[PDB]
């Protein structure tokens, strides 16, 4: 814990990655807080009728005392404070760190950047609607006391701008493809993926392209099932949260526990992506692999071991994000189409595809990219972010009720939770 050796520095660094995943009793992006982003979306449905298993998130009804709100807040800020403390301790251990000092700093900053990024996609009105919308307190000092709980919220723009600062120097980060360490520590590719996501949320299509075009060395394997079974990564995998028998999430906190038995999450086959005929083709690899009997999503179904890794960034995302950027750029349509074709062609045979990608333009092209992203990333912690960053309504047409929540509605966002309101007297200043 005192940084007297490299192995002690690295143990604490690995604790940063654990802190954004889950603890022994609660979960963040390795469990329920990743599931939050699918529940906010419109491609799966939550039929649990149980607030303990994210029903209020799905129904766009999260209040100041909901468990998922308190937990996301508490564990994100715990992870952030661990990074702040790590960075301060590392400053006093420069010689012990030796040539690896910069990598350790830049990795720790990536973890803080990721934590803030997820908070910025729950609490504020999106930047695309209002860049001055209040988001969350920007806590950047190592704090062992309650001395500094009082702090105003920074804006959605300010949070993004700080994230960009934490990602500004990445040249000491690793660059390995298809190794445990390359997928489970932040690489330059991982940092650039986050930078791309941030710039897209700000409509900075050119800066997003520059970041995402730096992601090199990955590919799209022909088998779409590789990343959900041993060794839980492939040549497509950029960054994931790994699991081990001794650190899996507790009861009803893992991904697999939400999908495996049909009692919580199902595929929305009435109105979501897999209700659309071009995105439910019987010979699509993703439909064959993942569209289960009784509408179970078959990506994460090992609830016995819970060992499946949580995929944060993979290369199909790089391509579809780049496709979206180029579709928003004057003269970019030909490139957008070629990028879309790479991803769709991996799963859907072009010779018999009802979608003629070469003839898409304007709105039809954008919609094809949005729909491909919906099918490719069903269940992967993304859908509710794409809806929100674009300032779109969350529209969920069910048999007996329709959810329709837009940016002028209070329930578009999560409110600052009671855990914070009790301690922070400046929260509304
Ligand atoms: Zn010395
Ligand atoms: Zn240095
Ligand atoms: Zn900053
Ligand atoms: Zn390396
Ligand atoms: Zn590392
Ligand atoms: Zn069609
Ligand atoms: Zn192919
Ligand atoms: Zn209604
Ligand atoms: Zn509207």
């Amino acid at each position: 814990d005192i940084f007297t050796s490299p192995t002690r520095i690295e143990a604490t660094l690995n604790g940063l990655y654990a802190a954004i995943k889950n603890t022994g009793t609660k979960s963040l992006m390795g469990g329920k807080s990743y599931l939050v982003f699918d529940n906010r979306g419109d491609d799966v449905i939550n039929i649990s009728n149980n607030l303990v298993t994210l029903f209020n998130t799905y129904n766009m009804n999260v209040g100041i005392t909901d468990a998922e709100n308190a937990d996301t807040w508490t564990y994100a800020y715990l992870a952030i404070n661990k990074v702040n403390t790590f960075l301060q301790s590392l400053e006093g251990a420069r010689e012990v760190a030796g040539e690896n000092y910069d990598r350790y700093v830049q990795e720790a900053k990536f973890v803080r950047a990721l934590a803030y990024y997820y908070l910025n996609n729950l609490y504020p009105t999106p930047y695309s609607v209002n860049p001055d919308a209040k988001s969350v307190p920007l806590r950047l000092t190592a704090e062992a006391g309650t001395e500094n709980n009082n702090m105003p919220r920074s804006t959605v723009k300010q949070i993004y701008e700080h994230i960009l600062s934490d990602l500004e120097n990445i040249s000491a980060l690793d660059t390995e493809v298809n190794t445990y360490t390359g997928v489970t520590h932040a690489t330059q590719a991982a940092a650039n993926m986050l930078k791309m996501r941030v710039y897209m949320a700000m409509n900075e299509w050119d800066k997003a392209i520059t970041a995402g075009e730096l992601v090199t060395g990955y590919s799209l394997p022909e088998d779409v099932t590789l990343i959900y079974k041993a060794p839980y990564f492939s040549q497509e995998s950029i960054f994931s949260l790994p699991m081990a028998d001794t650190n899996i999430p507790n009861t009803q906190q893992s991904l697999a526990e939400y999908y495996y038995d049909g009692k919580i999450m199902l595929i929305d086959t009435k109105s979501g992506i897999m209700s659309k005929p071009d995105y439910s083709l019987a010979t699509d690899k993703r439909i064959i692999a993942f569209k289960g009997e009784k509408d179970l999503l078959m990506k994460f179904t090992d609830a016995k071991t819970k060992l499946q890794w949580v995929p944060i960034f993979r290369y199909a995302e790089t391509l579809l994000d780049l496709a979206e950027c180029y579709a928003n750029k004057a003269g970019g349509e030909a490139t957008a189409k070629s990028l879309l074709k790479q991803v769709r062609g991996r799963s859907v045979d072009a010779a018999t595809d009802p979608l003629n990608i070469d003839n898409l333009s304007g709105d039809a092209l954008k919609e094809a990219i949005y729909n491909e992203k919906r099918l490719e990333f069903i269940g992967e912690g993304i859908r509710g972010i794409d809806i929100m960053r674009r300032g779109e309504h969350f529209i969920k047409v069910g048999e007996n009720e329709t959810i329709n929540v837009g940016p002028s509605d209070e329930k578009y966002t999560w409110p600052i939770p009671q855990v914070e309101l009790l301690l922070n007297k400046d929260i509304n200043k």
